[PDB]
């Protein structure tokens, strides 16, 4: 089996439009959460979100962007960044059977799905719909919209697994390398931000509703007064590359993907079982001869979910648990984009030797006792980092990344 | 490590189990009907491949409450596959070596739209209810099955438009090859609704000239084809590691001996041909038996049909296999097409026949020379190929061989 490394990255998020801006927000413990007039206007109870603060007008060519929803736009721009950051040029990655793309969203595009239906029911029907809704709204929008303009010839599909989507995308990319089928796979995803989708999470009571007057305090993972997650949008993309291929071209290598866990609860639809996560982390830690220095938790800021993961971490590690922070307290929950963005946050912490703070803990949950939850930015020489992604439907992903 | 198919299940326009499907295939029987729903919506295409089954009460209330139609069809298909594979609950449930990879092309446009419509009404959130997320999310098909079937292994959806459930099967094979799983349930489902259908109609992808004769609308390779006929349904196969299957005395349909997965990197909604050539060649690597039958993607589109035929010619030259497009009978079930057509191919393999490519009244001149079978033909088959090409230039091919 071949080894897989990360040789580039790109990110559009609530806390930065590139890796430099994101690095700055992580070290500062800056919140990306703002009041949303759009959410309030729709009749929602959650009025806060992790929005992308970027004018994307003119950033993608007219004939390319016409097929794209926001999830695709966010993923495309991240992919541009990742290509450049990897030091890759068209002659190397384009029209190359051994270079692929695995990237998805959790929701596709509810916005253009609803636009399509709204337009169809109006007096102009098909003519008001137009010819571009399928590529905007289909579940595989994110992969279809990137593989075509980037001239990808290798693998091309999307993995969806709700909150674990882009973490599974990365892990499947690793498998492509291990099987010797691909030299490079761009892995990640994107997620639009809109009332059309967010109202679905509000109607199940999943979103924070009590902190709308103080938007930066709404997302408060592990705080005893958390009341659900803060919904976010954005994209992320990493370049997953075979080790020898990377070394031979003098690539910059952030880390090796040394562990990939993928498991299922087989229990509850919208609540974590715990034992699924335990098995997932163990799978990711298998054969890894170094300790986990830092854990970027799934920790979405939900009453049951936050502490269920903690109980799982305690089971896996015991007394000697790693430093833990939940960056969703800063960023919000970008759903399908969460896995890659959080793999990137963890890689920036690995690369730059620090731990981002788990913010908005005004009163630590009684069930979080005895663990190392890092609440202020602390410089440390990290070697091996772990990222957890647990989604609706009991789907679990865990990534372990280590310096070479 | 080797992967075999040990069980199958299907809910399609041409049958609600493998026996009804078998009969439809041997008979060249159309599953296409007139749709008042598509007509009422303002569409130009008024034909569809509908599931002729009322699914009310077939799934536990507390389980089906989270599900859209795509998930319902896949679930029912999975029950059949479990039973067909002879797997007790103790064999496959609460088992880390047993997984599920199943997707849809579209998620649930119906419930995406319902949520937004409900929210804009006088009841807002209380009308939306707590179930729309699991229904509308892109991973609904996997999420809604993994849980009630007590799946402990892998649990996610591959999505790639028309190639969706084909990549699901191929990824399942990879899980076996890597030694991570002993069993993976692989397949997909797709709902059938104007919400999604009108999007395909608005880009001109759907057939519109044959609404008075619904059964003649889907007509792959016919000179007067005018687009595909939308369909819904589900499929599921049991992908199983060989030694595991042999040990428990499983009935094996075939081994998956080849899996191609490529990208066009060309056009969004038109195929390049080039990518399909590479996909089929990739599926044929190390396969030294001839292809006895090819189940084409063949959707009944002017450009698409002959683009795939050209790719077949380039791959096979003057050794081109027997070909039929079962979509002329079934319609195009999108995310469910890959697994359903693998199942049709598996049925032809098991029962020694070639299903007809129907409704060819005038063979396209670009299809001249080729062995497109238009009549049910009894034949001993050994090795079969099935193609799936989706929008976004995404390609999958599966090659299956009798043991
Ligand atoms: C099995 C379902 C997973 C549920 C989790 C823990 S995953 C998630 O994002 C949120 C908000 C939850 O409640
Ligand atoms: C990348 C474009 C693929 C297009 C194909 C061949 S895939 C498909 O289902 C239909 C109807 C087409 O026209």
């Amino acid at each position: 089996m071949k080894r897989a490394v990360i040789t580039g990255l790109g990110i559009v998020s609530s806390i930065g439009n590139n890796q430099q801006e994101v690095l700055a927000s992580l070290r500062e413990g800056r919140s990306g959460i703002t009041f949303s007039q759009e959410l309030k206007d729709s009749g929602m109870r959650s009025h806060v979100w992790g929005n992308v603060k970027l004018d994307t007008t003119g950033l993608i060519d007219r004939k390319v962007v016409r097929f794209m929803s926001d999830a695709s736009i966010y993923a495309f721009l991240s992919m541009e960044q990742a290509i450049a950051d990897a030091g890759l040029s068209p002659e190397a990655y384009q029209n190359n059977p051994r270079v692929g793309l695995i990237a998805g969203s959790g929701g596709g595009s509810p916005r253009f799905q609803v636009f399509g239906a709204d337009a169809m029911r109006g007096p102009r029907g098909l003519k008001a719909v137009g010819p571009y809704v399928v590529t905007k709204a289909m579940a595989s929008g994110v992969s279809a919209c990137l593989a075509t303009p980037f001239k990808i010839h290798g693998v091309n599909y999307s993995i969806s697994s709700a909150c674990a989507t882009s973490a599974h995308c990365i892990g499947n990319a690793v498998e492509q390398i291990q099987l010797g089928k691909q030299d490079i796979v761009f892995a990640g995803g994107g997620e639009e931000l809109c009332w059309e989708m967010a109202c679905e999470f509000d109607a199940m009571g999943a979103l924070s509703t009590k902190y709308n007057d103080t938007p930066e305090k709404a997302s408060r993972t592990y705080d005893a007064h958390r009341d659900g997650f803060v919904i976010a949008g954005g994209g992320g993309m990493v370049v997953v590359e075979e080790l020898e291929h990377a070394l031979a071209r003098g690539a910059h290598i952030y880390a090796e993907i040394v562990g990939y866990g993928a498991t299922s609860d087989g229990a509850d639809m919208v609540a974590p079982s715990g034992e699924g996560a335990v098995r997932c982390m163990k799978m990711a830690m298998h054969g890894v001869d170094t300790p986990i220095d830092y854990l970027n938790s799934h920790g979405t800021s939900t009453p049951v979910g936050d502490v269920k993961e903690l109980a799982a971490i305690r089971e896996v590690f015991g007394d000697k648990s790693p430093a833990i922070s939940a960056t969703k307290a800063m960023t919000g929950h970008s759903l399908g984009a969460a896995g890659v963005q959080e793999a990137i946050y963890s890689l920036l912490m690995l690369e730059h030797g620090f731990i981002a703070p788990s913010i908005n803990i005004e009163e630590l949950d009684e069930q979080a006792a005895g663990l190392n939850i890092v609440t202020e930015t602390t410089d440390r020489e990290l070697t091996t980092v772990m990222s957890n992604s647990f989604g609706f439907g009991g789907t679990n992903a865990t990534l372990v990344m280590r310096k070479l």
